[PDB]
């Protein structure tokens, strides 16, 4: 009776689905896959990588990275929605390629630097690649690039580190308002009571009154479905996408129903 | 004109003035200088030990510790209040010296990881050896060490993580609830608009509020005095001290005076 | 036609095969597997641990300590032959439950830093949560933990930071001298031309003097195979080990039949 | 009586003395002070640091490389010698206003990671502030940015990660052979016996053969008098410089004049 095998983490193929570079607004490009979202900002003196996907897609991105004429030492800045498997694992491939620096908050580089071992709710269920962060940033922080400001909104709840990003863009000339929020979601999550996450359920309700308040025209998320995108449909992509409100609502009545039946 | 040479951080004399272990409780004991507390706390099944002083303490601090019997080997944890090198300075020398480990919340741990430079206010001028936590702990969680439990209560002020540590020992039977709250002051930091701390007095104010909400009898500080402490008179040194609802609305008084003046 | 999927680390049964400690020594044990060498050094201040297998046989590495009456807070120090996944994995999940320390060479504690990623022949197939070294050790310092001295050997090749340790112990007050030699094999290394590993030719001949010379009466191996180690009979199972000259003599001879058809 | 206070690392102040860029070979430029070199490399791709010098001298170096309209942003690497406070001291600094890499091997790699602290001869003495490599080198590997090949050749002595760098520039044309070697000093170390180091005088013996056999037609050093550099009188600073063969011997002198009256 031997001991159990490793097993490796398997997502839906859906995930894996390369897609070419979907444009979103006049600097901000879709360049992961058809259902992770992996989002190219250009500007005059770089370019800026919002997230990854999984660690398979460090040669996709670089792909369609040279699609828009972006070489691999122009990407100058990569941010993090969260540090899983699923949205930061190309990370450190990418960074030994493209000579790019990484900005997270404190709790994203710790879990950052541990390849998301020791998860607070998964364990070691889902370890990627370890990397490190280069620039730790606070919430309500300023980056710039090339002219563009990212600013950071700490929203803790899927994991401590959690954070939605927000930066205007363009139209042609129109300024739009463009939110990255994080996942608001508790796939499995012991919610009341837990030992590595004492005040979570604080975090999470803060977090939806963090999201409602996001300048915001046009939003996206780490899983489009979730924000209710496709990628697929390309120029129809964005159609019925949902504002801060509805994003924050719906995730909160999906928490609550969880959280009444986890009493029982 | 060459450039300037570097400066070594310099405190005051009593910071650094030796004193013999004065016991705060059945368990609990100050083994470091006259204006600089680090408390050990004598276990079943080993000590832990809240914070260290300056970098040139770590010597001392293991003689007191021999004082009370304990050996290097049954140093089983450090815990801090923040990572400035005023209070966690021997943490990297302890570490190799008595095989223990540290716990820290996610911002003192990078913080103590870069050895406390690039400070948010101090930059690079109080520069200490770096260490490196080996647990992560979030707001609220249990560290339990010999059947003594150990809280953390985050306070983000002083320092991002700033932590307030409360456990409860017993006075010849009687149990006691002992609070060691961080220090609650801003010396010299930007308060209003500071980049790199943009939600700092909103971190301010709420911490005033979790100071005064901590279950105490008998309230310590990284600074003896901060709280009214004089180490020096021994038995009657915890006579005049402060309560906690008392330690958070004078250090409140002071926050506001300087916000207010700092306007000007 | 999506990104393949990852794969899982899936190594041999009998390296999974759990085994009740058996006696090397009047102090030293082999806690392991079948076919997965992890020697427990029982002494009157702690104990040591010598490797640990796969990330997957941490708690049975803790049920048979627990059987030599050896409890969690009594590990002091992990000692690594190198850090690669099927002889290092548990080490960072037995930090958290021991409370012991690790040491290891400059190599070693960068790739142990790092979890395997990037390797210098297997890049992130073979990945396992990271750890952290506490203490660096140089080639020929000594280890000491309860009047046992442990001696590090670098002996580079299979990874940069291969270390081979050496330390007396006894066989019933008669002084016995045991020598835990790394592997010497490069399974499916590109060995001469490699761009990540330019002198590694240099490294493992150098190597292969170095293992003659070691003060050796009893071998042992990570794989136990290697050294002719039988962990199933018993008793029987230190019958046809291998000495130091044979263990070196039979590597090189395989080293240099896969360097000449290499060049084939 | 209290403990003494920390003292600050003092040098001369012709270290310290700022200098303009000083032209060594076409792309080659010592953009350091009068007695501590900083190599700027220019080329197609970016530009590469070598060394940086005192920790204050992160400003002077970006004013030099402005002046050789090298923006912060166009600075792609910085290689190191050895990772003391004199030499690696700016690194830190320079990575959070640069965005470049650092490439280092592993033993300079965990002393740069933990700010030059815990040195095996100074101890806690010349701490500076932390900086993490992005890329782990081996000997004999060849990093190439731009066109210009830099080959690391170890030569551990002066620290355990000391390297010498060289690369072929030209001289209006005429293909140059430059060797950056390290420093072959032990100021104070103590040679024989010494428990930190135990393979020291095997280190530095064929670490003197290496810096022999170095492909060199100039040779350079961190500190220009070691190689009889004198940055003061510009154009005839490589005047009276030495060759390798000539730099190892004399360095080898001094080191056994030293190692034999270390017996006495
Ligand atoms: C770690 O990756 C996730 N979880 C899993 O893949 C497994 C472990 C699972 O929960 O079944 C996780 O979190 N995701 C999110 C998210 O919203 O972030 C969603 C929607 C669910 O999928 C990924
Ligand atoms: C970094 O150490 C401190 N600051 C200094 O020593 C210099 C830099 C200074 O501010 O003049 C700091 O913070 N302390 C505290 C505290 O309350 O923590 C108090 C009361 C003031 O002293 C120390
Ligand atoms: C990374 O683990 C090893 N390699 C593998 O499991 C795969 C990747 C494989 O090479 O087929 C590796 O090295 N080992 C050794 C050793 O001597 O260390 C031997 C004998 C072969 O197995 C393990
Ligand atoms: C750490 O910096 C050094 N040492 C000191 O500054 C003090 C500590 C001292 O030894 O008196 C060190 O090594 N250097 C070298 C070198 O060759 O690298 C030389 C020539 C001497 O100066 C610097
Ligand atoms: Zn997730
Ligand atoms: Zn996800
Ligand atoms: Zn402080
Ligand atoms: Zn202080
Ligand atoms: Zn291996
Ligand atoms: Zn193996
Ligand atoms: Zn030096
Ligand atoms: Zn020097």
């Amino acid at each position: 009776a031997p001991l159990p095998q490793l097993r490796a983490y398997t997502v839906d193929a859906s995930w894996l689905q390369p897609m070419a570079p979907l444009q979103v607004a006049d600097h901000t490009w879709q360049i992961g896959t058809e259902d992770l979202t992996a989002l190219l900002v250009q500007t005059a003196e770089g370019a800026v990588l919002l997230d990854g996907g999984m660690p398979q897609m460090a040669g996709h991105l670089l792909d369609n990275m040279k699609l828009r004429g972006v070489a691999p030492q122009d990407l100058r800045l990569i941010l993090l929605s969260h540090a899983h498997a699923d949205h930061a694992g190309p990370v450190a491939e990418l960074k030994r390629r493209t000579g790019a620096h990484v900005a997270a908050n404190a709790e994203t580089a710790v879990l950052l630097a541990r390849g998301g071992s020791n998860d607070l709710h998964f364990g070691d269920g889902i370890t990627y690649p370890p990397a490190s962060a280069d620039r730790i940033i606070m919430d309500g922080e300023v980056v710039t690039v090339g002219g563009i400001a990212f600013t950071a909104h700490f929203m803790p709840g899927h994991t401590p580190g959690s954070t939605a990003w927000t930066w205007t863009d363009t139209r042609d000339g129109k300024p739009v308002r463009i939110a990255y929020a994080d996942s608001l979601s508790a796939p499995g999550y012991q919610l009341k009571g837990n030992p590595r996450y004492p005040r979570l359920i604080e975090d999470y309700k803060r977090s939806f009154a963090t999201v409602r308040a996001l300048p915001c025209d046009l939003l996206l998320t780490p899983h489009p479905g979730a924000s209710n995108w496709n990628y697929a449909v390309g120029s129809k992509a964005s159609a019925e996408a949902l504002t801060c409100n509805a994003y924050a609502d719906a995730a909160e009545k999906k928490f609550d129903a969880q959280l009444a039946r986890e009493t029982a």
